[PDB]
This record gives C-alpha cells, structure tokens and sequence, in this order.
C-alpha cells in the first residue's frame, strides 16, 4: 500500500516550470544527478570515519548509469548514504522549498536553467527529460522504500516489494519524455557525462548491453 | 515466508556428482543455460500462436547474460515462457529424475559430462561453476517466484518481494565457486558463447559495465 503526500507548493511549481520549458540545454539534468550521487557518497564515507560499519551493507563505492531502452527508462544509482522513508519525504517533498522560490525569481529575471544546482535543487531538472521520476532507496536505517512523482501536487511512498535489493544507496528511475530517448543512447551518454563531469572522485559505471 | 521441499533423491545425487566433479571443461555449463533459455523462449513463442495476449507481458524476445562482479554472481536471463510455483517445484525438483538416473548409468560407462543435454538435464552442468542458484521466474499464470538450491536434498520456493520485476521469463542467478570468477569477465564470457551458440534464433545480450 502506497501512501501519498503533498509536495511544498513551491517545488510543485518549480516542478511545472521545469516539466513544460522549452530550454534548449535538457542534458545538463545528468551534471546535476551524477553531482548529487557524488554528494551522497561524500556523506556514507565521512559517515563512516567514525562508524566503519556503516559501509559493510554495500563497500563498493560507485555512481552506475543503466539506460533500459524498451521501457523508456534511464536509472542512475549511487550507492551513498540513502534515505529512510522520513528522509525521502523531507528531501525530496519539503525542503527544496526555499531553494525552489529563490531560483523562481533568477529565472524570472533570466537566469539560465542551468543555475538550478547552485539553487541547491538540481534534482528537478530530470523534468527536462523525464515526465516520471522513482526514487528507490535504501538507507543502513530503514527498508527499501519508493518515492514517486510526475511532477503533479502530490508524490508516493510505497514499501518497496518489486525492485532489486539496493545494498545501500539510491536509483533515480527516469520514466523518459518521448522526444528524449536519445539519452538511452550510450554515445550520447558518454558524451554528455564527459562534458561537465571529469573532477568526480568516484568511478562512473556506465552499464551497456551488446549483442554477442 | 520460505517453503521447503525435498528433490527426488537421483536428482540430488546428481548434483553431488556435478558439484564435485573434477571435469575439466566446466565452460559447458553456458550452453547448457543458453539452450534451456532457447526452448523456453520457443515455447512461449509457440503458444502466443493461438493467444496472442502471451507475450504483451514482454514483447521482447531474449537472452541476456549479466555478469555481477561483487556479489561473484552470473545472471542468465530470458524472457521466455517463465514458470509458476507449481512448474518451479515440478521442472526443477522432480522431472529430472528418469534423465538423472540415466546420465548416471552413461557417466559411469564412461560417458563425456558434456552429454547431459542430451539426457534433458543439463540444467544442473552449472553446479560444475556454482555452489548455488536462485531460479526467479514470473509466468504468465502466476506471481514472481524464486526458486533455491545449494546442491543438498531440499530447496526452497518463495514468492518473491526482493527482485526487479520480470514481465515475463526466468534469471538463473549463479553464486559461482571461488575458482570459477572467469565466469564473471566478458571476454571469457564472449569466448565460451561464440563456441557453442551460433544457430540460436533469439539476440544473445550481454550486459557490460564500463567506467566512463
Ligand atoms: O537530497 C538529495 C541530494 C542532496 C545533496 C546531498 C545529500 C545527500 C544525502 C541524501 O541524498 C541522496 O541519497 C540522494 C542521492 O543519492 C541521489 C539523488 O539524486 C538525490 Cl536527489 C538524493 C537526495
Ligand atoms: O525446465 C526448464 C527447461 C527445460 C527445457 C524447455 C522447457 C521450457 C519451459 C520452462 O522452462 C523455463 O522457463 C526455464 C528457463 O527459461 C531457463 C532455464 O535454465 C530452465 Cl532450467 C528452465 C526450466
């Protein structure tokens, strides 16, 4: 059974902003996921300076990229400090808010759409590309949960029973936009990746599949 | 919850004897998998003949190998016609047993282990590289269900609430045996699929993860 709650009002704008604009520079959603994955990591590892256990329910420290082409979907998962079901509520539905009605007015007066992550809520973005989002997340202090939004008033959290197992971290499921496939595309992946990520501490897995 | 149910007893000597055997070509267990992928796949193929609505569950017809390096796992997927609990429990557990018993006598005479597809039962070759396998499979008819044996007299059927979603078809997940890592490397993996896999009908895909 899901539960539902209702976004901030100002990230629901910003959401309906983001989701319609015709700004043509929609690749820059990836700088701003692949930076807040590095961020989460930043957090399990200092985290884990004075609890090394922490770390054991996943050592491997990545940021993963995996297009899956015949459902119009493109995850990026890290294996970071994850989020408890509170956490997803507060992070992702609360306190953008402030950030959101800051960058609002930027935009008002012209700023660029790719300022969104010097706002401090580049995780909107993915609405350039994506119509669809599920967070799927495990924190080393709670279940798996799903979090889920269209960009709409409201968004879910749902006890996750479906998903593989995370060991720790999180995966944003991009449900993609029809005209935005070309970013299941590894090429165009690989291409946009190396544009505005080269100072990233942390290996980044793309995850291609090839006819032998 | 787990449920536990024993093999027919030939079935668990077989896997004693594939669990131990110091054969040298343990390489044939990947062709064994890929053929079992192939009938499965032909067989939902054939009922979608007469019913159509079969294969909107999972248009798309494959086979697709994911090596998974830290877990030292194997995948082999296919979105073939899948199984039920009940055909979990009957193919894997109890059907072998006049082909096991068979393959015995052969093996005893001499016989090349590289024959066990031609007893039907070249499903349990993997023990050659696995200590362990969990069968997840989604039919049609039924929910997820994963299937586990460790090589000993009982396995396991539960309903799965821990893996991805399959629309349709069945994973083989190998826990491959320490000396059997190779396995996990797609050259190796390349090698052994080119060898004994030309003439199959279905994309073979092989899932690769590269650092960007
Ligand atoms: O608030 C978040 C990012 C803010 C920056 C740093 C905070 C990190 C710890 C929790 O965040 C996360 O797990 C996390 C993630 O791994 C990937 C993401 O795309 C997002 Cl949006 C989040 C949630
Ligand atoms: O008995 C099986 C194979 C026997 C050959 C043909 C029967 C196919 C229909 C059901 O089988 C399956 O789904 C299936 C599969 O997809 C992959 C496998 O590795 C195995 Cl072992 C099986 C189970």
């Amino acid at each position: 059974a899901s539960e539902t709650f209702e976004f901030q009002a100002e990230i629901t704008q910003l959401m309906s902003l983001i989701i319609n604009t015709v700004y043509s520079n929609k690749e820059i959603f990836l700088r701003e996921l692949i930076s807040n994955a590095s961020d989460a990591l930043d957090k399990i590892r200092y985290k884990s300076l004075s609890d090394p256990k922490q770390l054991e329910t996943e050592p491997d420290l990545f940021i993963r990229i995996t297009p899956k082409p015949e459902q119009k979907v493109l995850e990026i998962r890290d294996s970071g400090i994850g989020m408890t079901k509170a956490e997803l509520i507060n992070n992702l539905g609360t306190i953008a808010k402030s950030g959101t009605k800051a960058f609002m007015e930027a935009l008002s007066a012209g700023a660029d759409v790719s300022m969104i992550g010097q706002f401090g809520v580049g995780f909107y973005s993915l609405f350039l590309v994506a119509d669809r989002v599920q967070v799927i997340s495990k924190s080393n202090d709670d279940e798996q949960y799903i979090w889920e939004s269209n960009a709409g008033g409201s968004f879910t959290v749902t006890l996750d029973e479906v998903n593989e197992r995370i060991g720790r971290g999180t995966i944003l499921r991009l449900f993609l936009k029809d005209d935005q496939l070309e970013y299941l595309e590894e090429k165009r992946i690989k291409e946009v990746i190396k544009k505005h990520s080269e100072f990233v501490a942390y290996p980044i897995q793309l995850v291609v599949t090839k006819e032998v």
